[PDB]
């Protein structure tokens, strides 16, 4: 199985918020991380990554350069006072890591 980590580092200002995310794995691959927004929540911007979104939930993806094995990425979201984003997950080859 792949092993590997994610962090990510979070700045709420009120209306919005902003996740920097770093991947540590242990090689390289076309990762996906998903991310469950909170109520009202939507992604204002993001870099490092291209972004698949539907009802509640947004899928991001490497760019062709940023595969690992230290990948990183972030995006802003804006939406309800409180917390932004209820979860962030990290998965390689469809295995939640």
């Amino acid at each position: 199985p792949v092993s590997g980590s994610l962090e990510v580092k979070v700045n709420d200002w009120g209306s919005g918020a902003e996740y920097d995310v770093t991947l540590n794995l242990d090689g390289q691959y076309d990762w996906t991380v998903k991310v469950k927004l909170a109520p009202g929540a939507t992604v204002g911007s993001f870099w490092s990554a291209n972004k698949q979104e539907g009802n509640g939930y947004v899928i991001f993806t490497p760019v062709s350069w940023n595969k690992g094995p230290t990948a990183t990425f972030g995006f802003i979201v804006n939406g309800p006072q409180g917390d932004k984003v209820e979860e962030i997950t990290l998965e390689i080859n469809g295995q939640v890591i």
